[PDB]
C-alpha cells in the first residue's frame, strides 16, 4: 500500500485498503474509517464496485434528474466520495472550517457554508435528496465569489468549484455536452 494518505498526502496513523493500494487517515476517509471490518474496502473501491455491478450506471444523465434522487445508500456514498474528492485538493483548506467576514466594502453572506459542515450534515443523514448536498457545496463557492468581489483571492473559489463540478459530472455520470 501507499505510505501517505490519499487525501492529505501526509504520513501518520494510516489505514490501508485491502482491495487497492490506497491508504487513509481515519478522519480523512469519508465516511471515517470503520472500527472493525477485515477485509476493508475504501470508498474508491466501493464506488468502482457500484459501476462494475451496473455498467449502465455510466450512461449519461441529466443533472435535473440526478438532483431529485433520494439519498438512498448508493447516492449517500456517491456524495461522500464527491466531498472526499474536493478535500483531496490542497486548496480545500480555505473552505474547510467555519469562515468569518470582516472586510471593508463587503458584507458577509446570509447563509455561511463550509466543507466540515457538509461533512457533518452527511454523517448525520440530514440531506434527503442529492439536491440538498449539491446546493450546500455550490453555496460554499458562490458565497466566496460574492464576498471577495474583485480581489484576486476570488479565484480560489473558481478553482475549487471547478474541482467539485468536474467530479460531480464524473461520479454521477452527467451527459457530456459542449
Ligand atoms: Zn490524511
Ligand atoms: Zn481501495
Ligand atoms: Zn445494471
Amino acid at each position: 500500500n501507499s505510505n501517505i494518505c490519499e487525501v492529505c498526502n501526509k504520513w501518520g496513523r494510516l489505514f490501508c485498503c485491502d482491495t487497492c493500494p490506497r491508504s487513509f487517515h481515519e478522519h480523512c476517509h469519508i465516511p471515517s474509517v470503520e472500527a472493525n471490518k477485515n477485509p476493508w474496502s475504501c470508498i474508491f473501491c466501493r464506488i468502482k464496485t457500484i459501476q462494475e455491478r451496473c455498467p449502465e450506471s455510466q450512461s449519461g444523465h441529466q443533472e435535473s434528474e440526478v438532483l431529485m434522487r433520494q439519498m438512498l445508500p448508493e447516492e449517500q456514498l456517491k456524495c461522500e466520495f464527491l466531498l472526499l474528492k474536493v478535500y483531496c485538493d490542497s486548496k480545500s483548506c480555505f473552505f474547510a472550517s467555519e469562515p468569518y467576514y470582516n472586510r471593508e466594502g463587503s458584507q458577509g453572506p446570509q447563509k455561511p457554508m463550509w466543507l466540515n459542515k457538509v461533512k457533518t450534515s452527511l454523517n448525520e443523514q440530514m440531506y434527503t435528496r442529492v439536491e440538498g448536498f449539491v446546493q450546500d457545496m455550490r453555496l460554499i463557492f458562490h458565497n466566496h465569489k460574492e464576498f471577495y468581489r474583485e480581489d484576486k483571492f476570488t479565484r480560489l473559489g473558481i478553482q475549487v468549484q471547478d474541482i467539485f463540478e468536474k467530479n460531480f459530472r464524473n461520479i454521477f455520470a452527467i451527459q457530456e455536452t459542449s
